[PDB]
């Protein structure tokens, strides 16, 4: 029923790539470069199917899995994803179901999701102003329009969050006006830093907001206090605005590596098990597996036996390699 | 450049230089334990000057560049001053510190300085008077404590205090301590205290966290965040808005930071360890060295050692911890 990794570590949240479709190019995840009019994605009946993703939950769920995370890809792309919701909804232990999404989707499906049990999103925006964030999306999408589909969200009885990735060079200044108007609008906000490796192979700094640095710009335009962990390996840093009272996190995801807490186990979009979110080699292939006809109890022991062997670690690896490249 | 099973390279070495100690503090070697009743270790029984000179010079040139010195209370060990010259002459150990609990600064700090000692980290777990004695059992006097401070000052020793902090015990000293050495312009820090639970977790009943530590500061204090002065940089550090002041908070149980941790160690009896815990007796170096052995067999034999070396002990219980809860 508990299950822990080689590193201690109890497997709590599952994540399901559900497409590898998205209706976006944005340069750090999917460069047009890459995907460009020559790039075949999965057919159809290379992903999962949602029988598959609620099969495999179901047994993840009697193994400790309490979270799973709906992720692509753009999920939205993904049709009739309320069906997986309100096959997920049905097991037993699992206990919350987050979606995260750029959120162009949120009126056309929004609605659906909800009916179907969806309560919570995150919402990945990289900048507020238009052309700045057209820049990085590269598929002419407005964040105006991000915004607007954030407030139905929140309308039709949706919590949503903001997920925001800070590069150097390129979104610093977004920092002050989205604390600003997701303060206003009562929402939560976090900013992450970003993740590059250099050629070294530690960490690239060159770009790279640390959480210390975004806290100085912050402090300078906000009065703020910090906000004390609601429980024992939470990621982000919480800080509060005293006016208002409302919450934004900073995540040290380069500055203060967390593999030490990390209980995520992961189903990329072609059905492969990954215990960590960085990985150059295929995974074994549930998909294949499942499909060659077994039982639970079969899909069960390789669960737990994939889980039992997982020693991932990568950031902390970088962060090593980092600190020992000061020769 | 050597590294360990987790990628971690050598870069400091702590030197162990005797069992004994000035002080009897509950936590650590009470009267009950090391009473009158105790033989220590003997003179011959320690590793040499020369020997651990010796295993400077090798760990240096498997990249270590800091050592610091103790033991129990490293200022009753002999003559201190000819084995702090002796490492201040290999290339490339740039830095020496020493942890002390102080009492004897104003008998030996001199003849240390003269040496090449320039930093030293006192403990001081309070800074009120009963309290302390009560700690160290042996009527010493906070304030005696505070005056050594001085001294060492005095003749050019840059001193940092580090203070655990329990929960039951030693609380109200923050503030008060905050206070004394921000007018005397040091550096003072506040460890988390350790402890293990039975459900070999984390213990959080003794534990003043870092979190609510900067709760009862802000309070009393006007603070700004410092930025690391380098990345994985252990103490968060703090300074105070008017005068500049800075103190640090050490995360021990709050944020386990064993993935940074480049420290090989060496006991009063001559054994090296990979990290501060550690139940199984350690590989022998004394008896090593003492049989017929060259550097590059000393070397080959450290490089041996710490790349089989994979100590987390933090972070297992961290992840412990985690898993508990539940
Ligand atoms: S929207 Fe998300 S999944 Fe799509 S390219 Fe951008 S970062 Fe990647
Ligand atoms: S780098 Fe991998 S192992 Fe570490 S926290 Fe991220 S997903 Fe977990
Ligand atoms: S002074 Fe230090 S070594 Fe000596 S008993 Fe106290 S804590 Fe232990
Ligand atoms: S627990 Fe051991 S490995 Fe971890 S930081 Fe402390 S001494 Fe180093």
């Amino acid at each position: 029923e508990q299950i822990k990794d080689k590193l201690g570590r109890p497997i709590r949240d599952l994540r399901l790539s559900v497409t590898d479709r998205c209706n976006f190019r944005c340069d750090y995840c999917m460069p047009k470069e890459v995907f460009g009019d020559d790039f075949v994605f999965l057919p159809k009946n290379e992903l999962l199917t949602f029988d598959e993703m609620a099969r495999i939950a179901k047994v993840y769920a009697e193994l400790g899995v309490k979270k799973i995370r709906i992720t692509g890809g753009e999920p939205l792309m993904r049709r009739d994803l309320d069906v997986l919701i309100a096959k997920l909804n049905q097991i037993d232990g699992i206990e919350d179901i987050g979606l995260t999404t750029n959120g162009l989707l949120l009126k056309k499906h929004g609605q659906k999701l909800y009916d179907a049990g969806l309560r919570r999103i995150n919402v990945s925006l990289d900048a507020i102003d238009d052309t700045l964030f057209q820049s990085i999306n590269n598929r002419n999408i407005k964040a105006t329009t991000i915004l607007e589909q954030i407030d139905y969200a929140t309308s039709i009885g949706l919590n949503v969050k903001v997920n925001v990735v800070i590069q150097k060079g390129i979104n610093d200044d977004q920092i002050i006006p989205m604390l600003e108007y997701f303060k206003d609008k009562h929402i939560e906000i976090r900013f992450i830093e970003f993740m590059d490796v250099g050629n070294d192979n530690g960490w690239d700094f060159s770009k790279v907001v640390t959480k210390d640095e975004m806290l100085t710009m912050i402090e300078q335009h906000f009065e703020i206090d910090p906000v004390e962990p609601k429980y024992f390996g939470e990621v982000a840093k919480y800080y509060r605005h005293k006016d208002n009272g409302v919450q934004f996190g900073l995540i040290t995801s380069v500055s203060q590596s967390f593999c030490s807490t990390c209980t995520r186990a992961r189903l990329s979009s072609d059905g492969k098990f990954y215990g960590c979110l960085f990985a150059t080699v295929d995974g074994f292939n549930v998909k294949a597996f499942i499909r060659s006809g077994v039982t639970d109890e079969e899909l069960k022991e390789q669960f737990k036996a994939l889980w039992q062997i997982r020693d991932d670690r990568y950031s902390d690896e970088r962060t090593a390699q980092t600190v020992a490249n000061r020769q």
